[PDB]
C-alpha cells in the first residue's frame, strides 16, 4: 500500500491538471453557448453533460420478470410469421412489424432469459434498430401491471461526473391505464442499456384510441455497488415521433424538461412530446424534415448519428440514485380533440396506429456540442 | 492564463464550423437542384438554337453581372481628371446646349473642346450626372433614372483604371464579385482628327462607358477605339479564373456611314440566331446588313422607337435588342477586347456597301461610342449558374 | 517618409515585375506539360477498359491523382486523451512474456506484443517518444519492414480515446498535383471493439504510409473478439490549406482473411472500388475477403499463400509482391475530410459457421489475436495505373504599379 | 509680352505637378534598374540594365513626304504588279503578299510617277490583308533604285513619340541600295510605310530564287523636336527586331553607329561588326539549334516573330546610340556569303546553298524587345521666365 500510495502521489499532479484544464475547457463552452442557446440544435439554458452514457455495446444483461421468459425459439417462430415474415424472408428483423399473438403459446416460455437479434446463426442479418450492426435482446411476455428488472454490467465507456458506472438496475413496468386492445406486451430488452426497449402489443392489426405505456424506475451503480447520486444530470429522450395519427411521449417524470431550441419536442400538460406540429414528412403537418432518408436536405433526422436528430428530441435534468420516466406511443385521438389537430390532406387522424414503440433514455443529449464532466477532482493520498 | 484567450477562439470557430456544418446539405441541395435545372433548360434549347434570338450554341450563363446602381467607383489616370464644374460647363455649350437647355444630358452630342482648358483639370476624379441639383433631368444613357459617372480628358494610349466596389448582386460561377478593375486605354490607331479624348466612365460598371473625341463636326475616314482590359475579384480579393463566362457586347449600331465593333479580344464570339451581329477578320459587327432603319441597308428593325413593329430595338429592355449584339464566351482571369465606332470606308470598299438610295456612304460621322461589357446577355431563355459547389467546412482543433 | 514608403513599394512592385515575367515565361510550358500528361492518360484509360474484367485492373478504369506511397523521412508529432508510453516501457514490454522469444533474437514482433507490460503508471511519458530498429538497435528487424528503418510514437488508448497525429516534412507526396506539406490524422478506438480486455495500444510509425499497429492483445487469443480504429485525416498544401479530394483512390492493402480471422473496412467516405479477381469485395457496407480465405493456397478457397514459398504467386502479402492486388481494394474519395474504420474480428462476428469456409483440421471458432497492421495510403495495387502529377495552371495576374 | 503673361501664369501652376512627375518617374526608373540588374542574364533581359529615352513604338497616323534620285512608282502600277506573276494568287484572295511580288512588273517606262503614291490595303482595298499587318491598315510609298540610288523620307503628324520626355515631331531617314549587295537583278522597289515604325520592304525579288544573294539598305536618320532643331541621342536604345535566319539566309544589321547591347537568352549577337543570329538558327524549334518556331504551331514558345509575342527578342537586339545623325545598314544575305558550308548549322533535308529571295521587312524603332526595359517619358522641366 506504500507502492500504491507512491503511485496515487506521483499520478496527483497530473491528475488535478486534468480536472482543472477540463473545468476550464467546460466553462469557455458554457460561455459560447450562452451565446446560441436560442438557435437551432442548442440547448435552452446552457449545461454541461455530467452523465457520460453514450453507447454500451458489449453490456452484459441479467433479467427477472413476474411475467414469461420468452424462448429464442419462439422469437424466430413469431419473426417467421403473420406481418413480419416478408422482411424475415429477406434476412430483415423488422421489430415493429412481430406479430406477438405467437408468442402467447404455452410452448413458447423459457425458464430463464435468451438472447434473441442479427448474431450467432443469424450473424449478417439487419434489423429495424440497428441497419447491419449487431443487436441483442431478451424477451419477456407481459401482462398489464407486470415487469421486468433488467441488470446491466461488463460497462465500458460510462461515467457520472467522472466515477465509473459498473452497474444499471432498470425495472420496466406495463402501465394498467394502456389502452391496447391485446391481452399482452412482448418487451424486448436490448443488451446495450443505451438502446432501451422494444416493447409491442400488436397482433397484426392497426387500433384507434390505443396505446402502450412503459414505466422506466432506474438507479446507476458505481465500482463499489453504490447507488451514483444523480446531479442535474441530462436524461436524452430522442426519436419522440408524431405521425398525423400517433404521438411517442414521455410523461410522469421525475425531474425537469430541457428544451432544445427549434425541436419539435416541448411539455405540455406535465408530458414531453411534439406539442405543436407533426415530425414525419417535410411540409406535412408543420414538419420541417422528414424523419426517414430521401433527396431532401435534412431528411433522415430520425437516427441515433443524424446531425439533426435534435429535432425529435429533448431531454430530463434529474437528480438523487432513484429516478423514472413513463414512456409510450398513444393515439393522437387520446392526447386532444380532432378540432385541435394538424390536418394533412388525404390523411385521416382518427386512423388506427400498431401499439408499439422503440425508446431509449441515455446520456446521448442531441443538442449540438454539450461539453462533458469526464474528470473528477482527485483526492489527496493518505500515506499508510 | 493564455489557453483562455485560446480556448475562446476556438469556441467561436466551432460555433462558426457548426453554423457553416448545419448549412451545407441545404447548400448541396441548391446547387445539384440549379445544375439539373440548367441541363433540362439546355437539352430544351438545342430544339430552338436557330430561332430568332437564341445562341446558336446552347450556353448558360455563370457570369451574373447586370444590374450594380450603387457600385463604388475610384479612378487612377496618366492623363487628366476633369472638374465637374468643367463637365458641367462643356454640356452647357456648343452642340448639346439646345438639350442641356432641356434638362438634358446629351453625351453624343457634347462638344470636348470645352474639356481642354487648363483650368478644366481637376487633382482628383469628381462625379457628374442626373443626380442632386440635376435629380430629375434625363440623359442618354438610362433616360430618367440615376447615373454618374467620373470624367478623364486622355490622348492616344494614355489610360485611365477604374475599380468598382460595394457590388451587390453581381456573381462568377456562384462566387460572390466584390471587386472590378477595368483598364480603358485610347487606342493610338484611332484615326479621330483631334488630340483628346473624353471618358465618362459611369459608377455602375454595368453601363460601361462614353469615349468621345468630337468636336462639333462629323470627321470622314475617322474612328476612336478604346482597349478594354479587366480582372474580376472574390471576396477575399483573389483573381476570378472565368470559365466560358458569356460577355454580352450589345448595341453595335451600323448605319450607311458608321460601324461599332469589337476587335482583339480574349475567347471566341458567340453568335446570337438572327442577329445583324457576326464576325468577319476577328471583328463582331453588323457584318451584312445595317441595322439603323427597317427596310434600309437590310435592317429588319429600327433601333429607335417609332409606329413600326420591332422598333426600339437598341435598349436595356427591349425584347428584340439581341438584334444589334452578340456575346464572347471567355475564361481566364484576365480578359481584353478594344471597342469603338469607325467610319464605313475604313472597313471595307463603297463597292461592297449596303446601298440606301439617296444616303451617301462617305457621310462623316461623330468619333463618339457609348459601349458596356457585361453578363446581360440578349439572347433569349439563358439559364443562369448561381450556385457554386460548395466545400465541406474542416473543423477546427481544440487547444 | 512619404518618398520612404514610395520606395519600398517600388522595390516590393519590381521584384513582383520580374517574378510575373518568370510565371508568364514559365505559363506555356506548364500548360503543354499539364495538357500532354492529360492525353497520356486518357490513352491510358481507354487502353485500361479492354482489361478491366482481368486480374488484377480496376473494373471501373480511373487514374490516380493521390500520389502518396513514399514518405520514409516524414516528421511524426502526436496529440492524445489517452497516455503515451515512455519508450523504456514499450522496450520493456517488448522484452517480456509473448514478444520475448523474437526479442531476445533481435527481432521486434508487434503482433507478439503483450500490452499488459504497458499499463503501469510509471510506463506513461509526458510527451510522444520514438521506438523502433534504431540507433541502439539499427541493425534488428521488425516485422513492419523487415531490415528497413522503422519509428514508431506509442499511446495507451481505452474504447473512444484517441490520438492525433501530425505528419509534416512530407517530400514525393501530392494530390491533383498539389504538393501535400501536411497531413493531420485522428485515431480512435471504436467502442464496438469486442476484445476482452480495456486498453489499445496504437504504434504510429512516423512515415504516414506504414499506418499504424493496433493490438489489444494481453497473451492469449480471444474467441468472437475484435479491434477497430476509426481513422479521421484531411490533407494540407504547402500555403496550410485543406486539400479537396477528387475521386482520390485510397488504397486498403493486405486485407488477410484466415480461417478464424476477418481483416475489413467499413464506416467509410466515398465508394468501394474493385480491382478484378481480387479476394476483396464489398458486402453489408464492409470490404474485406467476402468468399474466399486469402492465407494459404487450398484452403478456404485462396487461389495463393499469403506468404513466400515454392509456390507460384506465393507471398502476394507484400508492398512489391505483383499480385499484392489479391488481398486489396480501394475506396475512391472527395472533399477534404474522409473517414474509414478498419479492423481485425472473429469470423463468428461476420457470418454463421454454416456460411464460412471448411478448412479440414482448422477450427473456424478459434480464437485469435486482436491486432491489426494496417495503412490507408495512395499505392493502389491494381496494374498499369495512370499517375495525375500536374494541376492545370492558372495565367498569372500582372502586378500594379503603386502611386505616391 | 501680350498674353505671355497669362502662358506664363499657366506653366507656373503645372509647374509643381510637372516637376513631382519627373521626380516621381525617375524614382520608379531606379528602383526598376535596382531589380533589371538581378536578372540581367536571364532569358528576355538586357545583359547591360539600361532605361529607354526613346519612346517610338507606333505611328499609325504619320504622314510621308519623299524625294528619290531613282523613280517613284505609280499606284496603279505597284497594283498591276501585285495582280500579276507570283503575288497574283494571294492579290486575287484579297492579300498583298509583299515577299511574293515580282518587281519586274515595275520596271516600265509607263509605271513612273512624277510625285509619290500611296498604296496599300486602304481606300478600294480596305479590308484586305498584307503579310505585314495582317488586317491593320498600312499604306507606303513606292520607288524603283538601283544601286546607290537613295530616297529620302519626311515623317510628321507623330503622336505618341518622345525622345528624354521631348515630343518628336519630325523624322528624316535616308535610305540607299549599298551598292555592295549581291541581288541578280539591276532594281530594287522600296516600300516606304507612312509609320516610320514599321519602317521598309526592301525588294530585288523577279520570280525565282538566287543563290549567294543579298540586298542591303543604308539607313541615316535624325529626328527633330517641335523647334525643328535635331534631338541628340543620348544611350537612346534602337531596336533590331525580326532578324530571322534560316538554313539558307540571314538577316543582319552591320555598319552601325552606337554599340550592340544584346538580350540574354537571344538568338541574336554580334561578330565581325554585324548583328545576326550568329550560332543557331531560329526559325524551326529543334532545327539548327533553333530553341522556338518563329511562326505558331502547337509548341510552346512557337510564333516568336511577330511585333506581339512575349519572346519576341529571340530574334531582337538593340543599339545604344548618341548623337543626332545615326546610321545603320540593314539586309538579307544568303549563308554561303557569311561562312564557308563547313562552318553552317545541319537541317537533314534541306540544303544550305538553296537560293533566296533577296528581299527583307525591317524596322528601325524603340521597341526593344526585352522584358521590363523602364521608360523615360518626362524631362526636368524648367521654371517659367515671366515676360518684360
Amino acid at each position: 500500500d506504500l507502492a500504491k500510495y507512491q503511485k496515487d502521489l506521483a499520478d496527483y499532479p497530473v491528475k488535478l491538471k486534468a480536472y482543472e484544464d477540463e473545468q476550464t475547457s467546460i466553462k469557455a463552452a458554457l460561455a459560447e453557448l450562452e451565446k446560441h442557446k436560442n438557435e437551432d440544435g442548442n440547448l435552452t439554458e446552457p449545461s454541461a453533460q455530467n452523465l457520460v452514457y453514450d453507447l454500451e455495446p458489449n453490456a452484459n444483461l441479467s433479467l427477472t420478470t413476474d411475467g414469461k421468459f420468452l424462448k429464442a425459439s419462439a422469437v424466430d417462430d413469431a419473426f417467421s410469421k403473420s406481418t413480419s415474415k416478408a422482411k424475415y424472408d429477406q434476412k430483415i428483423l423488422q421489430l415493429d412489424d412481430l406479430d406477438i399473438t405467437n408468442l402467447e403459446q404455452s410452448n413458447d416460455v423459457a425458464s430463464s432469459m435468451e438472447l434473441y437479434g442479427n448474431f450467432g446463426d443469424k450473424a449478417g442479418w439487419s434489423t429495424t434498430v440497428s441497419n447491419n450492426s449487431q443487436v441483442k435482446w431478451g424477451s419477456v411476455l407481459l401482462e398489464r401491471g407486470q415487469s421486468a428488472t433488467a441488470t446491466y454490467t461488463n460497462l465500458q465507456n460510462s461515467y457520472c461526473n467522472g466515477k465509473k458506472i459498473s452497474k444499471i438496475v432498470y425495472k420496466y413496468t406495463v402501465d394498467p391505464k394502456s389502452k391496447f386492445q391485446g391481452q399482452k406486451v412482448w418487451l424486448g430488452i436490448f443488451t446495450d442499456p443505451t438502446l432501451g426497449v422494444f416493447a409491442s402489443a400488436y397482433t397484426g392489426q392497426v387500433e384507434k384510441n390505443t396505446s402502450i405505456f412503459i414505466k422506466n424506475e432506474f438507479t446507476f451503480y458505481d465500482e463499489d455497488g453504490k447507488p451514483i447520486n444523480f446531479d442535474n444530470a441530462l436524461l436524452s429522450v430522442a426519436s419522440l415521433n408524431r405521425e398525423h395519427n400517433s404521438i411517442e411521449m414521455a410523461k410522469d417524470y421525475s425531474g425537469k424538461f430541457v428544451k432544445i431550441s427549434g425541436s419539435s419536442i416541448g411539455e405540455k400538460n406535465g408530458m414531453i412530446y411534439a406539442t405543436d406540429t407533426l415530425n414525419f414528412k417535410q411540409g406535412e403537418g408543420g414538419s420541417r424534415w422528414t424523419m426517414y432518408k430521401n433527396s431532401q436536405a435534412g431528411s433522415g433526422w430520425d437516427s441515433s448519428d443524424a446531425p439533426n436528430s435534435w429535432y425529435g428530441a429533448g431531454a430530463i435534468k434529474m437528480s438523487g440514485p432513484n429516478n423514472y420516466v413513463t414512456v409510450g406511443a398513444t393515439s393522437a385521438t387520446n392526447v386532444m380533440p380532432v378540432s385541435d389537430m394538424p390536418v394533412v390532406p388525404g390523411k385521416d387522424n382518427t386512423d388506427g396506429k400498431k401499439p408499439n414503440i422503440w425508446y431509449s433514455l441515455n446520456g446521448k443529449i442531441r443538442a449540438v456540442n454539450v461539453p462533458k464532466v469526464t474528470k473528477e477532482k482527485p483526492t489527496p493520498p493518505v500515506k499508510p
